[PDB]
């Protein structure tokens, strides 16, 4: 009896980005710790989580991101994802607009521990990824 919820991807949505910033969450999660998305400082972006619901309607879904710099915790954000019914086609949850930090002192890599859960603390999927703040895209 398959998992009711399957998280399939994370996308850093940003118009200015020279190319797609996507993670296939159905693959090897450990690999992302060795990778990072370049993100120009000060730009606005959104995090898009792609997922599927196989058998039953869900409610009170939540997406959580804890941020770190050099392994030192900074903050935690809990996003309400909502309710979704079973469907073959993936759903796409979008966080509200966020802004990349800005300034030389803010540049560098940051790690993000992500958790896609429900109102029961059920861990549908947990993964760690990174973005690197730079002065320019290239």
């Amino acid at each position: 009896m398959v998992p009711n919820v399957v998280v399939t991807g994370l996308t850093l949505v940003c118009s200015s980005a020279p190319g797609p910033l996507e993670l296939d969450l159905t693959g090897d999660l450990e690999s992302f710790k060795k990778q990072s998305f370049v993100l120009k400082e000060g730009v606005e972006y959104r995090i898009k989580i792609s997922f599927r619901v196989n058998r039953e309607i869900v409610s009170g879904m939540k997406y959580i991101q804890h941020t770190y710099r050099a392994g030192v915790a900074i903050d935690a954000t809990d996003y309400m994802v909502g309710s979704y019914g079973p469907r073959a086609e993936e759903y796409e949850f979008l966080t509200p607009v966020e802004e990349a930090p800005k300034g030389m002192l803010a540049r560098g890599s940051y790690s993000i521990k992500s958790r896609f859960t429900d109102d029961d603390k059920t861990d549908h999927l947990s993964w760690e990824w990174n973005f690197t703040i730079k002065k320019d895209w290239k």
